[PDB]
């Protein structure tokens, strides 16, 4: 395992992380707990959970992740050797139902967010607690470009940052992070803790992927000047970057095929985009999947990959990935297919 450190923080994390979201769906605990104990054995530190997961979220098993990974740290032990990240919900939106009532990013929220999840976790402190989305209404989750919005949000960044810094005073978090955010947000955390004396937020979790390479326009010079780093998800597309669904092909068991809700990679772009660099792939002998992962991989605003497995076959290619490296060949046709194909799934 190769390993990265965090600016501003006694974070080391490996390079590869593991992250957990249909642990309690998809995966029964059994298949949580394999795959927790072959990534640490595997030498990766950083876990990836959220008080709102296993998805496709619903309440009768919200919380079901955190609860098995809780369950799987109390009898591995050696707590202090990993990275537990965890979320806190934004408000309640694309049509999910809430964790509470009217949520939204402020300390009363927090406060209950967080004390359930340590509870869950099974432990006294989280290493990274991380906003899973912003309170205001902006540009992600398959929104490419910002749109002008009329209503002032409810809570602002201040409000927000101001409330997880009395729990990292309390020794419940140690850093803190953000997720699905944009290049102003970042930079407003961070005059905040400038001008306030609060913590520095340290990463940010966006999706990169080779169909979402939008973190480059805004956010990636924000990392090299500012040191937050990014925590890269869905760098498979949600598996459809391994092929498995090219030419009409529903593959039994797969997500996409499960549920048909996750249409995030499903556009039309996205789908010739997929095609083109797969295609990459099996021209140079490589798996696309693996391709995929080592293109993130290689990208310097990249601290770590999260990476997503249902079975253990899966998360050993995914892992083995850390030994491909890209050619320069390999790497222009990348080019050539993202001008063709760009950021197809936002
Ligand atoms: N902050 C946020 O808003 C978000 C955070 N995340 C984090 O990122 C993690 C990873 O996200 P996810 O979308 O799962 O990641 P990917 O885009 O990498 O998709 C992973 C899925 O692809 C399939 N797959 C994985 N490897 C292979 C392989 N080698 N061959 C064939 N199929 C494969 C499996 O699904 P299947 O077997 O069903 O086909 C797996 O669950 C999450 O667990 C979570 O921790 C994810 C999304 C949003």
């Amino acid at each position: 395992m190769q390993y990265h450190r965090i600016p501003h923080s006694s974070l080391e994390v490996s390079t590869l992380g593991l992250g957990t979201m249909t642990f309690g769906e998809q995966n029964s605990e059994a298949d949580a707990h394999a795959q927790l104990d072959y990534a640490v054995a595997q030498g990766i530190n950083l876990i990836d959970v959220a008080e709102m997961y296993p998805v496709p979220p619903r309440p009768e098993t919200q919380g079901l992740t955190e609860t098995y990974v809780g369950n799987w740290l109390a009898k591995h032990g050696s707590r202090e050797k990993l990275i537990i990240a965890s979320k806190v919900s934004g408000p309640s939106r694309n049509n999910d139902k809430g964790i509470r009532p009217d949520q939204a990013l402020d300390r009363k929220n927090i406060r209950e967010a967080l004390h359930d999840s340590l509870k869950r976790l099974q432990t006294d402190y989280l290493d990274l607690y991380q906003v899973h989305w912003p309170q205001r209404p902006t540009n992600c989750f398959g929104k490419l470009g910002y749109s002008w919005t009329d209503s002032a949000p409810a809570v602002s960044l201040l409000d927000t940052l101001d409330a997880l810094a009395e729990y990292q005073r309390a020794g419940k978090i140690r850093y803190i992070g953000v997720s699905n955010e944009t290049a102003f947000g970042v930079m407003r955390y961070l005059h905040l803790a400038d001008k306030h004396d609060l913590p520095r937020i340290v990463t940010i979790q966006n999706p990169y992927s080779l169909l979402n390479r939008s973190f480059e326009v805004g956010l990636a010079e924000v990392s090299q000047y500012e040191g937050v780093e990014l925590l890269a998800y869905s760098c498979l597309g949600f598996g459809t970057l391994t092929g498995k669904y090219l030419n009409g092909a529903k593959p039994a068991g797969a997500r996409n095929t499960l549920f048909s809700r996750f249409t995030r990679y499903s556009g039309e772009q996205t789908q010739k985009a997929v095609a083109a660099y797969v295609d990459i792939a099996r021209r140079h002998g490589l798996d696309p999947a693996q391709m995929a992962l080592a293109f993130v991989r290689r990208q310097p605003f990249v601290a770590s990959t999260l990476l997503g497995a249902t079975t253990m076959d899966q998360l050993k290619t995914n892992i083995e990935s850390l030994h491909l490296e890209l050619s320069e060949d390999v790497l222009a046709e990348i080019e050539a297919v993202h001008q063709v194909y760009t950021y197809p799934a936002p």
